[PDB]
């Protein structure tokens, strides 16, 4: 049962993370790795929070990012949303 639920998340997890990682420009983004950290300034959270609503199709606070600060716990935070 929550074999299946993991692979669920863990594809979200790998799309978020590239939409991070494009945004910030690196070459990928680990799951862990603080916003802020990586230089993420209020143009890229904007940025990577209009690209991961048109992903999963639904509307996002910027809190989202803002509050979770990592690509695992936006990822949690939007998959809860979604369950």
């Amino acid at each position: 049962a929550p074999r299946g639920e993991r692979t669920r998340r863990r594809a979200l997890e790998r799309d978020i993370a590239a939409i991070w990682a494009e945004t910030l420009g690196r070459d990928s983004v680990g799951p862990h790795e603080d916003f802020a950290a990586l230089g993420g300034n209020s143009i890229h959270a904007i940025k990577i929070t209009n690209r991961v609503e048109e992903l999963v199709d639904a509307e996002l606070s910027i809190r989202v990012l803002l509050e979770t600060r990592t690509v695992a716990g936006m990822t949690d935070h939007v998959h809860a949303t979604l369950t």
